[PDB]
């Protein structure tokens, strides 16, 4: 059960495991600058565009190769 | 080069980013010690779904290693 | 699509993620450096930590792109 598509499988599976990581610690630090810093003053309006954008970059990727896998015939 | 040595290198790569993370997460759970004492807020459910995820990642990368290793 | 085309949607992903991870280490330091004077309490580590990860997982990542390429 060890052959390169298998492993390619798990990969895309630890991805997905560290990209829901990922937003998680993003909602810690928003929660934690709101309460320290409310207002966007010092670069976390840019901070909240970038991450958003490389969230939905992110998500897109994951489930394009969720369809790769799929579209196996 | 090969698909076998670049999936090695994209597990180092996974493994590596699986170290920052838990990085991370520890410099929050400080910085949260300090401006609020416990885990009221959300931070008692916060703590949990990092630790299950963080496992859970821990364990796909396992795997994957091992599969590499029983293909040699 | 096949495993080939599967690994460079990976590392897209994985480069991708390597930013966000990027972006969350800056908005630690930022809180920490607001909160606290110096390098207590383990900061000094993580810091030294964290620089190390951060440049041995782009190296990794630049590597795989380059290895890929000279596939042709």
């Amino acid at each position: 059960s060890s052959g390169i598509v298998q492993q390619q499988n798990n990969l895309l599976r630890a991805i997905e495991a560290q990209q829901h990581l990922l937003q998680l610690t993003v909602w810690g630090i928003k929660q934690l600058q709101a309460r320290i810093l409310s207002g966007g003053r010092g670069g976390w309006m840019e901070w909240d565009r970038e991450i958003e954008e490389l969230i939905k970059k992110s998500e897109e990727l994951i489930k394009k190769i969720e369809e790769q896998i799929k579209k196996q015939e």
